[PDB]
C-alpha cells in the first residue's frame, strides 16, 4: 500500500465545498508567501480515502514524514527555488476524532495522536534551542564525534550535551562549527476549560511544546485546540518503575484557537 | 548520484556567453599565476546541473571539500609542478539566491550557506595558525609519519593525536616542523549599509573569518558581499531575556567587493 501516492492524488484532486481544489490552492499560498506548514483536515482525507485517514491518525509517528517527504517532492516540482528558503515542511492535521477531556486522559492515550480542547494559561518567551549539532568528546580514553540530540525532541527542557553517547561518560563537549541547526521553541500550559471544571475542584492542567513555526500562535486568555502526541517526560524520577502521574505532556503538531477578545 | 564527476564535467563542458569554455580559462589562469582559488559562479552551475548547484549552496560543508579535491587532482594533471607552490585549493561560490538582511536574519539560517551585503567596518591585523599538521609515530615497531586530522585541516584549537591510524596503537607522537602548515587569517565586523538602518536606530553587526587568500581582501569602508555558513559561537552566553541565545558569526567562503 503506497500511501504517498494517494496522499498527492488527495491534494490535487479533492475537491471542496464549492467545487474547487482546495488544496492546490493551500500550496500555491504555501509557496507564493514561503510557508511551511500545510493544514489538512482530517474529514476531508477521510472522505477521499479512509485508509490514509486512519493511517495519519493511527500509525501517526511512522506516516507524517513520509507524507512531508511527499508534499516537499511535489513543490519542489511546482517551483524548484522553493529549496532555496526551505529545507522542509510540515502537514498539520487538525480536526481529528480523538479529543480526549483531560480530566479523562489513561495511560493507553500515551503515544498516540489526541487532541486537547482548553485555555492557555500561560506560555514562556520564544527561545531558539539547538535542533541538530555535532560534538566532540575531548577526553584522552574517546575523542569521537556525534549527533545531538540524538532523536528530533526536547521535553520541556533545553540543554547542552552532559553524557557521552558513544562512551557513555560525562566531560568536556567541543562544538563542530558550521554543523549546526537552531529551532524556535517555547513551552505554554493549556488547561481545562471553565465548563468542565466541577465545582469544588481545580483545573486539570497539561504542558505543551510550541515548536517552530507553531510559536506564538495564541496567548494568555485564548481558547485552543492542540493536537499531538501525549508523552512522557523523565523528570529525574527516583527510577523508570516509577509510575508517571504529572510528567506527561504533548508536543504540538496543530493548533486551532478561538481568539479571547 | 556522483557530484565529482558532475563538477568536472562542468569545469571542462560550460561553456559562456560567447560559446568559450569560461572555466578551462579560468583555471588555468589559475595555474598560470600560481592563485588558490576557482570564483565559481552560482547561475552558471544552475545552468548546467540543478542538482549540482542545489547541493553546492545546501549541503555545502560536505560537499565543497568534495569539490576541491576534485579541482585539486584536475589542476596537478594539467600541471603536476603546480603542487611545488600550493597545497590547497578552495572553490568559492558567488552570486548565490540566498541574500539576507542582518536585520532579518532567523534561526533557521544557521547552517546555511547565506550571503550578506554590507560594509567593512573593522578588520585585525593578519595572524598565523596551524592548518596541517605531521607526526612521527615514535616506537620501535612503526616510525611511520601521517598527517593530523586526516582528511581534514586542523579546527581553531589543536587536538593532539592519541591514536595512531598507521598502526592503530598509541605512544609517542613526534610533532613534524617541516610538515606543519600554516594559514593566515584575520577577524573582520561587516555592517548594515546605512539605507538600510531606520532612523534612531544604531547599525546591526556581523563578526567574519577572513582566511588564506581572502585576507587583506577589503579594506575599512568597502562594500561587500560576504557569502559563508552562519554560524553559532560555544560559549558562555549570558542572554538576559534574549530570544536569540547564542552569538553569531561567519567563516567567509567568498567575498565581492563593488
Ligand atoms: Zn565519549
Ligand atoms: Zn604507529
Amino acid at each position: 500500500i503506497d500511501y504517498r501516492d494517494v496522499f498527492i492524488e488527495f491534494l490535487t484532486t479533492f475537491k471542496g465545498n464549492n467545487n474547487q481544489n482546495k488544496y492546490i490552492e493551500r500550496i500555491n499560498e504555501l509557496v507564493a508567501y514561503r510557508k511551511k506548514s500545510l493544514i489538512i483536515e482530517f474529514s476531508d482525507v477521510l472522505s477521499f480515502n479512509e485508509n490514509l485517514a486512519y493511517e495519519i491518525i493511527n500509525n501517526t509517528k511512522i506516516i507524517l514524514p513520509i507524507l512531508e517527504g511527499a508534499l516537499y517532492d511535489h513543490i519542489l516540482q511546482l517551483d524548484p527555488t522553493y529549496q532555496r528558503d526551505i529545507e522542509k515542511v510540515h502537514v498539520r492535521i487538525v480536526g481529528i476524532p480523538r479529543v480526549i477531556e483531560l480530566r479523562k486522559i489513561r495511560s493507553t492515550d500515551i503515544g498516540k495522536l489526541i487532541t486537547i480542547d482548553g485555555i492557555l494559561v500561560k506560555v514562556t518567551p520564544v527561545k531558539e534551542r539547538i535542533y541538530k549539532a555535532t560534538y566532540k568528546h575531548i577526553h584522552p580514553d574517546c575523542m569521537q564525534e556525534f549527533e545531538w540530540p540524538e532523536d528530533e525532541e526536547m521535553p520541556e527542557v533545553l540543554e547542552m550535551p552532559t553524557i557521552c553517547p558513544k562512551c557513555g561518560k560525562p566531560g568536556q563537549f567541543r562544538l563542530i562549527p558550521e554543523k549546526t541547526k537552531l529551532i524556535d521553541w517555547q513551552k505554554a500550559v493549556i488547561q481545562e476549560r471553565p465548563e468542565e471544571v466541577p465545582s469544588g475542584q481545580l483545573p486539570r492542567q497539561l504542558e505543551i511544546i510550541l515548536e517552530d513555526d507553531l510559536v506564538d500562535s495564541a496567548r494568555p486568555g485564548d481558547r485552543v485546540k492542540v493536537t499531538g502526541i501525549l508523552d512522557i517526560k523523565q523528570d529525574s524520577p527516583v527510577k523508570r518503575g516509577s509510575r508517571a502521574v504529572f510528567d506527561i505532556y504533548m508536543k504540538v503538531s496543530s493548533i486551532e484557537v478561538s481568539q479571547k477578545v
